[PDB]
This record gives structure tokens, C-alpha cells and sequence, in this order.
């Protein structure tokens, strides 16, 4: 379903080390432990969608993400790399698919639903992060 409306919490979190490594982020950040856990409010009116995750790193802010699908907009990363990329998000089907275009070849994501349970698959060049939540 296309309907990805909810309070996501978490439960499974394969290769994030894998990602985040080929994100190459600074030590200044990195230094910091990163969360095992992860929130992600969505909240979606058709194409029209606002989302608020817990931060990757300790004492950080929820990182806000809002767009429409199909307009181009300007992302810094704040909440993980400190990057500036060109995202883009469009439909495939049911699967939200986001291109962030910039420095990092492959770098996007592909969020879709089943039931009760959001998937969430972060890449960034030949490394992929897969994530699922269970719905609160």
C-alpha cells in the first residue's frame, strides 16, 4: 500500500555499519555513539509527505525530511553526514524510492509497507541498509 502514515518504531537494522561506513562521515561526528534504536513519524497526505526521525547519533535533534513526490529538493544531512545532496522522490509501484544525487554514487532509499511492518532500504555506492518497523 502507498499509505505509509504511522509511528514507526525500529526493529531490525542489517549492514547500517556497511552504510555509514561508505559515507565516509567525519570523526567530529563520528566520535559520538551512534543510536541503536530509531522513531520515524510519517506523516502523508497523498504525494505530500512530512517525516521526523530520531537522530543517528547521541544528543541530537529529530531530523526533519518534507517533500512532494516528483519536486526536486535540497537536503542537508545534518542528523548523519553533514552532506548536501539533490533528492528526489518518486513512485515505483507502491515503493517510495528517493535518488539523493551528489558527492556519493548510489546514495537514496526505498521505503514501502506491508500490514503493520515499513521497510526501508538505505544505499550508498555498492552498500545497502535494510531496516524494517513495526507500526506503534
Amino acid at each position: 500500500t502507498r499509505d505509509q502514515n504511522g509511528t514507526w518504531e525500529m526493529e531490525s537494522n542489517e549492514n547500517f555499519e556497511g552504510y555509514m561506513k561508505a559515507l565516509d562521515i567525519d570523526f567530529a561526528t563520528r566520535k559520538i555513539a551512534v543510536r541503536l534504536t530509531q522513531t520515524k513519524v510519517i506523516d502523508q497526505d497523498g504525494d505530500n509527505f512530512k517525516t521526523k526521525t530520531t537522530s543517528t547519533f547521541h544528543h541530537h535533534r529529530n531530523y526533519d525530511v518534507d517533500f512532494t513526490v516528483g519536486v526536486e529538493f535540497d537536503e542537508y544531512t545534518k542528523s548523519l553526514d553533514n552532506r548536501h545532496v539533490k533528492a528526489l522522490v518518486t513512485w515505483e509501484g507502491d515503493v517510495l524510492v528517493c535518488v539523493q544525487k551528489g558527492e556519493k554514487e548510489n546514495r537514496g532509499w526505498k521505503q514501502w509497507i506491508e500490514g503493520d511492518k515499513l521497510y526501508l532500504e538505505l544505499t550508498c555506492g555498492d552498500q545497502v541498509c535494510r531496516q524494517v518497523f513495526k507500526k506503534k
